């Protein structure tokens, strides 16, 4: 169903000399749950409910964000993509995940868990995939209403928008979510951010850092090579898409829709789907894992 609570209990692990946060419950093989921006692992906690019994269910709230601990000290050359799969990698590291992992992943998380799956495309038993990064992007691919914004992000005025204004976390995700959310639901988003400043660094680092149009290079080049390898790999994919969609539409998902050994559903949604169809993707993720799992 729908509601405010959260999944499980937080736990705590000190990584790379820093706590990070991180929900795990549950026994055997591992579905891991990676939220991206400017959200935590609150995200999937409608979802996650519908894997129950089907093996351990872990959601990580990367550094900075949920009840991970910020980095200090905190600059404009922090929270880059590369520091996150730094800490990320350490963390999943230190869960002792195995080698039969479903990954569960949903805007930077699918950054982050694409190039995790290529690097680690031994230890992956399925990838379920939704409104992510699929390739390096073009300016044409990025919805029409969101270019100025976004460019607005990587520029000068980025600071403002969001270290001053909190607009990744008040703006762009209710803006890309098409219910309603509670009180109590914009509550949970907003508490790793309620400090002005670079306590809101995290949501202000993560546009600048998408592979668009070239830059930066290093993230292009990470999602050129998941995206080569992707598109020929036979690892089992559940590819959730939506209607009307967001970033996951026109050529991207021309893109993906190319992935060998895919399933596909359409649930109703924009961009943060998991708050408008929580249980139908979640029905769908566990439907996955049962054949993945018999
Ligand atoms: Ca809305
Ligand atoms: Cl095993
Ligand atoms: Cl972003």
């Amino acid at each position: 169903s729908l509601g405010a609570k959260p999944f499980g209990e937080k736990k705590f692990i000190e990584i790379k000399g820093r706590r990070m946060a991180y929900i795990d419950e549950g026994t055997g093989d591992p579905i891991l749950f990676q939220h991206g921006n400017p959200t935590s692992s609150y995200l999937w906690r409608n979802i996650m409910p519908h894997c129950a019994g089907l093996g351990r269910l872990i959601a990580c709230d990367l550094i900075g964000m949920g009840d991970s601990d910020k980095l200090d000290p905190s600059g404009p050359e922090r929270y880059a993509y590369a520091e996150h799969r730094d800490y990320l990698d350490a963390l999943w590291e230190a869960l002792d995940l195995g080698d039969r992992v479903v990954l569960v992943v949903h805007d930077w998380g699918s950054v982050l868990g694409f190039d995790w799956a290529r690097r680690h495309r031994e230890r992956v038993q399925g990838i379920a995939y939704m409104e992510a990064v699929t390739m390096p992007l073009e300016w044409a691919d990025f919805p029409e209403q969101d270019r100025d914004l976004f460019q607005a992000f990587r520029s000068q005025a980025g600071e403002e928008l969001v270290l001053q204004d909190n607009v990744f976390v008040e703006q762009v995700l209710p803006g890309l979510i098409l219910r309603p959310l509670s009180e109590a639901e914009m509550a949970a988003y907003r508490e790793p951010f309620l400090a002005a400043g670079e306590a809101r660094r995290p949501t202000l680092s993560w546009p600048r850092q998408i592979p668009i149009a070239g830059t930066p290079a290093d993230v292009v080049a990470i999602a050129r090579d998941y995206a080569g390898w992707l598109s020929e790999s036979p690892i089992p994919k559940l590819f959730i898409n939506a209607e009307p969609g967001h970033l996951t539409t026109g050529r991207i998902r021309d893109f993906c829709r190319t992935w060998p050994n895919q399933t596909e559903i359409t649930v109703a949604g924009a961009h943060f789907i998991q708050e408008d169809s929580p249980d139908e993707i979640g029905a769908a993720i566990a439907a996955f894992v049962r054949r993945l799992r018999p």
